[PDB]
Parts: C-alpha cells; structure tokens; sequence
C-alpha cells in the first residue's frame, strides 16, 4: 500500500488540524507517504512530536531523504482560538509556502448533555472549535489557493451531522451535531464560490475503530436526571405543594423511604419503586435517589424553569457510596450501545482510522468532485424519513379553535412584515388573547408598536426589549403576561451583505471575515439555541424556529449564507425534537424555513409574494396549534417534533 | 497515470456492459491497465472489436504479456433481453470464472418524449434495458461473489436520476429518469442484504465530455406540439364546435391564414400570431403550422383524450419545405441548453469519460463504502427543495367544500381497508356525488361492493373491472359516470414475499427471480405510469399516486422493495409534475407514500394505526382538493405538483 501511494501527492503542501492522533494523524501519515509536505497541528506537544517521529521514520524506511523537511508540527494549537489559527497559518506558510490541501480535521466532542443542560458558553465553544475554525482557515488559505490556481478544502464532518437532504437527531450532542452539519453545509454552499480553482468536500464517517462503556455511564447518569426531573414536573401539575416542598421529599436521598412515604405524590412514589425494581441491588443508585453531580443539574433545570429554591438546597445530601452504577449495569448499557451501532453498518465492520485516511488521500487526488460529502463509513445507515417538506396545508379547525384565548410570544426585529402579519393572524383570525412581541431594541419596539398601533391601544400587543438577554426577557414576559402557548422565534438580525470569495489577484479585504462568520453563527444559530433551551422547560409551549428570508432578488451570497444556516439549524431542530421526548413538558419544536435553495422557486410578483406570506402563516400555525395529549402518541408525537417545512 | 494503476485490481475479474465506447469503454480500459481481466459487452461487434484492440495494444505497450487473455468481448449483447443476459454470464464465467466487479454501465436514452407522448411498450423497453438488466446481472453474479467472500456491484446511474433524499424532474425523459433513479435505489436498498461480502454503489455524473444541437431540435419540435395541443384544448373549453371542426382550421397548414381567419377561436388566432412573431421568417415552421411527425403526435394526444377524429384527418396536410427550423433557431436553442448545463457545474468544467472512469476505478478499490452514490460530475448541482415530507395538515375548508358533488375515481385491489376508508371519507364527510372503484378482478369488485354495500345500494359506489386494460377501464368510467376530479391510484398487487439474497452455500433458488423483479416493476411502477399518462389529459383531474404499504411487522425484504419503489416512483412523480405545466389541462399529480424507510417510525398499536389511516386520508385530500385557477400561479403551481408526502 505504501509503494502505490508514491508520487500521488508529490509537490503538494497539506495542513492537517488535530494531526497528532486518530484520523488526522493517519491522513498526515498517508499524505506524507504519497509525497506531500505536511504540517500537523494539535494541542499536546508530546503526542504531536511522537506522531511526527513515527511518520518521519516510516518515510526514511521507504527511501525518502531529509525527512525533517517533509513533516512539520504546530504544537499548542487550540483551533477554538482565532489568534492561534492566524499563528498556525503564519507558521505553515513560513515552512512550506502556499497550502494546497486544507484538512479541517480537528474536533472536540463538545458538552455531551441535552440542550436544557448545556451551558450557552459551552455550545459557543463547540462552534468555535469545530465549525468557525474551518471557515477561519479557509478564509486565510483560499486566497493563496485561488492565486496559484488550485486548492482543496476537506472538512472532516460526521454521519451524525446529517446528510444533504436529511437531517439526523443526535441526542445529548446538539452542539457537536450542529458543528458537524455546518462543516458539511460549508462544502455544500461554498463550492459555487470556490470553483473552478478550489474543490471543497466533506467526509462523514460515523464510528471509527482506533468508548461504549464511557457512553453507557453518561446514558445511565442522564436517565436518572431525566426521570427525577420529569417526576417532579409531573407531580407539580396536580399537587398544591411548592417545588421547594416537593424537592424536600428527595432530601433524605432514600429511594425506599420515598417509595414508602404515603404523603409523596404518586409520580414520585412510582419513580422510587421503578428505581428499586430496575436497579441492580449492589448499585447505590438503587438505594439513593441521586448524587451531588445529578442534584446540581436537576437544580439548574428547576431554576431555569423559574422555580424558587435555595442554591444550597442539596448541600446536605447524603453522598451515595461507590458504585453508583455497577459494572453489570454499565456493561449491559455498553452492549446495547455497541449493538445499536453495529446494526447500522451494512458492511458489518467499523472502518479503521487508517481506512478513513486511505479513502481521504484518494478523494484528495480526484479533481472532478466538489460540494459533496463522502461516506467511508462501513456502509453506515440510520433509516429515517427526511425532516423537510413544502406541501402542507393548515392544522384542523378543531386544533385552530384551541388558539382562542392563547398567549403568543413572537421574537424578532428585522422581519417586521412577517411579525406584523403573524401577530394580526393570531389576534384577528384565531382569537388569541394577547401577543407579546419580544424585540431586540427600543427602535425595534417603536417600529412594531407603530405597525400594530391598533392592537397596542387595545392591550392586545405588548413589547419587551431583550437586547442580548433573551432568556431574561422571556422570564419577564412570563411574570408580566403569563406563560406562552405559541412561541415564534425569528432572527433579530438580517444576514450580512458581503462577498464570500475575493477576486484572484485581490487582498480579499471586503470578504466575509472570520469575526463576521462567528457573528453570523451567533445571530443565526446561537439565537435559536438560547430560545429553544429556555422554552423547552415552559410547559404548554409550541416553538417555531424561523430561518432568514431569501427572495427572488437575493444575492447569490445571501442564498449561500441562508442555506448554510437552514441546513445547520436542521441538525439542531432534529436533535432537540428528540430530546423533547425525555422531558415531562415534551414541548413541540419545529423549524419554518423562509430560505429556499433555488431562486427560481421564489415568488416573483405581488400576488405570489402574498401567497408566500399566507404560506408562512399556515406553516407557523401547523407547528404552533396544540397537539392534544391523547393524540400525542409515540407515533404521532415524533411527526410533530423536529420537522422543518419550507415556505 | 498508467503506471500508478499497476496492480490496483490485479487478480480481479470485471464484467462491463456497454463496454465498447463512452464511460464503459474507459472503465474497461483503466481496469485492464490496473491488472483486472475484463469482459466488455455491447451490441455492435465492430466497435467492440476496435475497443478490445485499442486496450490490448495499450496493455502490450506498458509491458503486459498475453494481452488476448486479459480483454475479452461479448458482441451482439442486447441487455434488454433476459436470454442474452444469461448468455453473457455463461460466456464471462467460461472465460474468467467468478466475476469480482459487475459494472452495470449499459444504458439507452429511452423514448425522449413527454409521458403523454410515450408509448407504454417504449417505457417498458427503457426499464428492461436500463434497470431490470442491472437486477438480472446482480441475481446471476452475486451468488458466486458471496461464495468466494467478496464482490462489488457498481451501477452507472445519472445525476438526472436524482439523489437519496431529493428527487429531480427530467422532463421528456421520465422513462430514463425512472431507470436511473432505480439503479441508485437498488444500491440504497440492497446494501444491507449484500453486505458484508459485497459492496453496492452507484455513480451519478450528469453531462460527460466525449448533443446540444440534437437536444435543441427535439425541444423546438416539442414546443410546436405542446403549443398546438394546448391551444386546441383551451379553445374547445369555450367553443361549441367539435374537436374535428377545430382541427379542420389547421388543415390548410397556413399560419398566416389561421391568424387572419375571424372564425378561428381566439386561442388559435393568437397561437398563429405567436408562431409568426417568434419565428425565423426563413423557417417553414413560421408559415406552416405543423409537419407529418408533429401532426401524428397531436392526433395521438387527441385520440387518447377521447376526441373523435378520423385516423386519416392529416393525410392531405401540405408538407412544409426544409428547413422547418433554421440553423439560427437550432443554434440559439443549443446555446441555451449548453449555458443551462454549464451554469450547474460548480467546477465550471464537464468531466470527461476518462475522468469518470478514473474516479470509478478508485471507487472500486475502496472496501468501506456501500449503499452510496458517488458524484464525479464536475461539481454538478441543480438547486431544488426536496420533494418529500411528513408534516402536513389538511387543505383549507374552502378547498374541501369544492369536493361537494365531485366524481371520485379510486384504483386498486389489495389495499381494501384504505380504499374502503377513502371512498367513505369522500362520500360521508366531503359530500362527493359518487365514487367509481376501478378494481383489477371480479373477486376484487365483489370484495369492495361487500365493504361498501350501503353506498353501492344508494348508487354512490360503482365498480369497474380493469384487468390488464386500465386505460380502457378509465375510458369506460368517463362514458358511464363522467370525468373525475380526484383520482387515487393505488397498486392492484401487494409486493412479493421472497428473499432478496441467498445463503452463502445455497443455489439461491427461492430468491427474487429476474422475471419476478420485472413483474415488481410492472405492478409497482408501470401501473402508475399508465394511469398518469392517461389521466394527464383529463381536464379537471387531480391525481394521487400511492405506493405499497409498509407496517411495524413488515419483513426487512418488504421494506427494501417498498423503499426501492418509493424512491424510483419519486423520479416519475417529479418529472410528470413538471410536464403537467406544458399542457392546457395542467392537472395536479403528486405521490402519497404508504412506505416508510424506518420500521421504528411505523404505528405500533390500534390507536396509532387509526392515526396513520387518518393521515392517509388527509394526505390524499391535500393533493386531491382542487387548486383554483386564480391561485394556480407559477409559484404555487409547482408546490402543488410533483410532491411526495409520507404518511
């Protein structure tokens, strides 16, 4: 195999992030064997030095001379830091000149929690490390590639980031899933701009042989958290005691005592009985309700949900003795995970890191593929109906009738026409009691109050100025106006109006900057994430995530950025649509797309634009009309969550 | 490049259909250079001999000995013939033993007409040549691959056959598009069964450099046909004259005389004026309405539509002198076609046949990809919203109100519960005047009349026994009961219950046969094609194409075959949804899928099954309620045609 690689990439320069181990180290190894000069970037110096020494030794074995000139390293490189990415490019260009191949391989697992347990800064950090870093390196290296007349950008995505026309849920990993979907969406939308000189593609393996036990423990700890939280929420619906008083029932941390307490609500007694029946008697989770870590996550969910509880409520919690989960429990769960994964591999074999790197070095030699995602995955398939669609009608008159007297929250600022039309449809057609218009600025509040002057005067339209504090604004709306039914989350900001590539012989100074790409993610992805994270614990809410608007006259740049957002947000919507099922609130969350892939499909005249606006109202109604608990079966429930419809 | 291929496929045996030229000849050439022994199959002996001589000469140049043992040919091989495919396999195994790589490359362009102008036997012939031949060779060679423990099936599909989660319309080529989608669907659904031993993938390039002028002439001739037919149909709606009398206005074959005739309906005068204004004055199509060929296609559409006209009506038509379309007209149209294609290539370069073959020889060396489609296409992209979806409601109460007094046609036999529930919803909920239940057999008629006994007695449910004569049965329904509004086309037959692969050391005798795969296409694709072809010219019809049913307890084979049909039919639905826009009738045609990809998504209990059946009724209503002409804009019209919704 080493002989057959000779000369394949001779004369090429490759930059590989996360190049000290895994797929990254193997790509670096095989590209060096194929003749390329490689720069391997990573955090840990020692692991990076070992990888460089191993590759250099192998090059010398197969006949290469001056092996030190062929494999360089960039240690202490944290791809989540913009300054460190600029230093990495400086070092790489100083060593080898123009980079031919940018291998965006570095990646972190992320927060590994459900959205409702995910710190906002943790989500942002995953986007910086896994996604924004890819645009940042492309922005720095593409001008030089264009100048020389050739280049290749390869983003190492994941099958769990989804596929071109089918999003995939990845519960407890939404930050990771979104970053992976974005790496693929970058290849899908930038190909038109990077061509003809530069190819851009992604690879999307799933499991790669180089884990199930670590995953198993997280699953068991998460299950305990979810079960406890859902039981407290369900008990609170029909019990007059405060959440503080209900949480007091947990303070002895005694499963049998809670089960046997006739004053405990039915939901909590049944939960304790389930812990005893399902539990391994040797596990302390069979006899203790929770530990310090789970108690902290539970308290955070309750505080986020608006419950009043002292910060030290679990300070005296008895600490359960190890093991909280036995080896038998962890092993049983690890086997379930393993079997679930193996069952998705139609070649019945997980590809190795070497297999993925080998497939990639041959992808890098092709010159006719661009804007695609390759799947060197072992025939990995997760069967699922695609989450998208454009032919829909309205929900039934009986579901629409349930909107009479409802409290609607609309979030937005730049889409004034959509916000005005939607507030009016809810108040004038569907008899909603009130609409709370949560804007970003006082200028936004003035604009919306002017548009909805009649409803403001009648006390039917109220405004809230969120600024950069959307969660606190939602809490103010809850205090002032009551909990919402429909929640329609539109972006506060429009998309930027800037070029996405520069002219061949230009400095690219006006091209979308690395900081502007981070801002695009903040306003168009993080905005929705924060709202969904908060609204997920608001009992009775039905949330619609709305993407930016494309029109028949949008620029090609506008279409590219809007479709990048649309695809990337689908991963978030699909993931949180599944996570919703693990909560007692089990809210509806779906996406309504004001972005189309094709300019030709857009309305072209006043009549067609009117039809589009009516479809927007209908799409929002379809995902915001309530779904009766009786109709909310496992079958129907999944159809009404995590979907995306195109207006 | 020839040196780097050495040993890549040494020890391999490849069978390449259509191996005398194009992509096929290049795959044969490059696989032989890589060390494989190749069998090249094709119709023409001379072209095949030349290709074999060229490859053998190149092998000798690079050092191969005994070149006659490495490249064999199978001339006079018509892949549309089952007996000829059996002879091809016999010849190949006799020459080289077990085939490692099956390259399903042979393909014909097909009928190259809109569905309404496509002979049923022409459509069948394209399926035999392009699609059924692929299953047939797989069925013959996969047992030997499984026995040796390895194999690879590569189907040469087209980007115009669509993508995994996004169908694509290919107007005037529905037979070709369907065959291509089926080649890809075969890889998507058989991968689970063929693994671990055998990989199955497709390639989907679009344009390949080795045409636009030939395409241009077909477009211009088609435009004349469509314009003439649409004007006659539109004039007939408001004119008391018979179609025979309206066609008499065309018999002098004089554009200026028709334009100047004050007795001619407005639609025909305006059409003649448009021919004169748009036409090149040197083209005889500017002065003559039609020629013999177009007149025959026009007469066929009118006869199919039920118009009474003598077979010799155009026997005395003046023959227009050449050129019917000038070089300037043909060249202008050829440039439009070329620019349209080039604009879709994000690498701004059409791949050559050599480029596609090179990409393929490297795909054939990979061992970790299966069930995928590769795109060595030059970055080819046709931006479009995916045609599928599962979140939908009902059409508006005002659209549903228009079903009062409607004539409904239901076609089916095996889905008795669905047919009974739908006939009842139309009659009992939506006040339809009558339902015509078109079954296959008298036993089917007896079953449906028993289920709908009450409606039969009241004269609200009538039956028709179609047998294998569905078009004639529809014509009998038109005579007896009147033209339909909603038309719901379900398959007469269930899917077969047979294995799709055999045990490693078995003879595979019970595995789905080549004849059974042809029958599956007849009952599950051709059935819908024939109904859509006929109903497309029935003014006021709204047609729903329904796929087979999958359930929570369907076998994995059932799921595979149903999803193969679902995906393949999406290509047909999308294509005819666009072709509908070229007709005055402009009917609605959409697909309602009773097949899901995922067993886990299926209803599991009586309540959920009830919810699924209600969703089936809602999906059918959404695509069968009328779309007002005023609302049928270019924008809204495309959303209501060619879609597929998942129940």
């Amino acid at each position: 195999w080493a002989e057959s690689l000779i000369g394949l990439h001779l004369g090429k320069v490759a930059l590989i992030t996360g190049g000290s181990a895994g797929i990254g180290g193997q790509i670096g190894r095989l590209l060096a064997l194929s003749g390329a000069r490689v720069m391997l970037a990573a955090r840990d110096r020692h692991k990076l030095e070992q990888m460089q020494a191993m590759i250099q030794s192998e090059l010398a074995e197969v006949g290469y001379t001056d092996v030190e000139d062929r494999v360089h390293i960039a240690p202490g490189c944290d791809v989540s830091s913009e300054a460190q990415l600029a230093d990495l490019v400086e070092r790489t260009l100083s060593a080898f000149g123009t980079v031919d191949y940018l291998i965006n391989n570095a990646g972190i697992a992320g927060v590994e929690e459900m959205v409702i347990d995910m710190p906002v800064e943790g989500w942002r950090h995953t986007l910086f490390a896994n996604l924004i870093s890819n645009y940042s390196l492309m922005r720095k290296l593409a001008p030089l590639m264009k100048k020389q007349g050739s280049g290749y950008i390869l983003n190492v995505s994941s099958y769990f980031g989804g596929e071109k026309d089918a999003a995939i849920p990845y519960p407890n990993r939404a930050d990771y899933a979104v970053s992976k979907a974005g790496q693929r969406a970058m290849a899908e939308v930038f190909a038109r701009f990077l061509g003809p000189e530069i190819q851009i593609n992604a690879i999307a393996p799933g499991p790669v042989e180089g884990l199930f036990a670590r995953r198993a423990r997280l699953i068991l700890e998460n299950k305990r958290l979810n079960e406890l939280h859902a039981a407290l929420i369900a008990a609170a619906r029909t019990d007059e005691r405060s959440m503080h008083e209900l949480v007091e029932l947990l303070l002895p941390n005694d499963v049998a005592a809670l089960e046997q307490n006739p004053a405990a609500p039915t939901a909590l007694r049944e939960l304790a009985r389930r812990f005893r029946s399902e539990g391994d008697p040797a596990a302390s989770s069979s006899s203790a309700l929770l530990n310090r870590s789970i108690a902290a996550k539970l308290l955070a969910r309750l505080h986020n949900g608006g419950y009043v509880l002292p910060a030290d409520i679990f300070a005296n919690l008895p600490n359960p003795p190890d093991p909280f989960f036995t080896r038998a429990q962890i092993d049983r769960e690890a086997r379930k995970v393993r079997d679930g994964i193996m069952g998705m591999l139609y070649l019945q074999r997980m590809p190795t890191e070497f297999d993925v790197a080998m497939a990639t070095v041959y992808y890098l030699a092709d010159r006719v593929v661009s804007g695609e995602t390759f799947h060197p995955s072992g025939g990995l398939r997760y069967e699922r109906t695609p989450t998208g669609g454009e032919l829909f009608g309205l929900p039934s008159p009986e579901r629409l009738a349930e909107l009479v007297g409802s409290t609607v929250y609309l979030i937005g600022e730049h889409l004034t026409e959509h916000l005005n039309l939607l507030a009016r449809a809810y108040l004038e057609r569907y008899g909603a009691r009130q609409v709370v218009m949560i804007v970003e600025t006082e200028t936004g509040a003035e604009t919306m109050r002017r548009l909805l002057h009649d409803h403001v005067e009648a006390g039917r339209l109220m405004t809230i100025v969120a600024g950069d504090q959307i969660e606190a604004a939602i809490d103010q709306a809850i205090t002032r106006y009551g909990r919402p039914g429909p929640v329609v989350c539109t972006p506060f900001r429009p998309l930027p109006t800037v070029p996405l590539v520069g002219r061949k012989d230009s400095d690219w100074s006006t091209v979308l900057s690395e900081a502007e790409f981070a801002e695009l993610c903040e306003h168009q992805l993080t905005h929705h994430f924060r709202v969904a994270r908060w609204i997920a614990l608001s009992d009775g809410a039905r949330l619609a995530l709305v993407t930016p608007e494309t029109t028949a006259t949008s620029t090609t740049e506008q279409f590219a950025l809007a479709n990048f957002i649309k695809t990337t947000l689908h991963a978030f919507t699909a993931t949180i649509g599944v996570e919703s099922e693990r909560t007692a609130q089990r809210i509806l969350i779906n996406q309504v797309d004001l972005t189309r892939r094709a300019r030709a499909e857009e309305p072209r005249d006043p009549h067609e634009r009117q039809q589009e606006l009516e479809r927007f109202i209908e799409a929002v109604l379809l995902v915001t009309a309530p779904l009766p608990p009786e109709a909310d079966t496992r079958y129907a429930g999944r159809i009404h969550r995590g979907r995306a419809i195109t207006v």
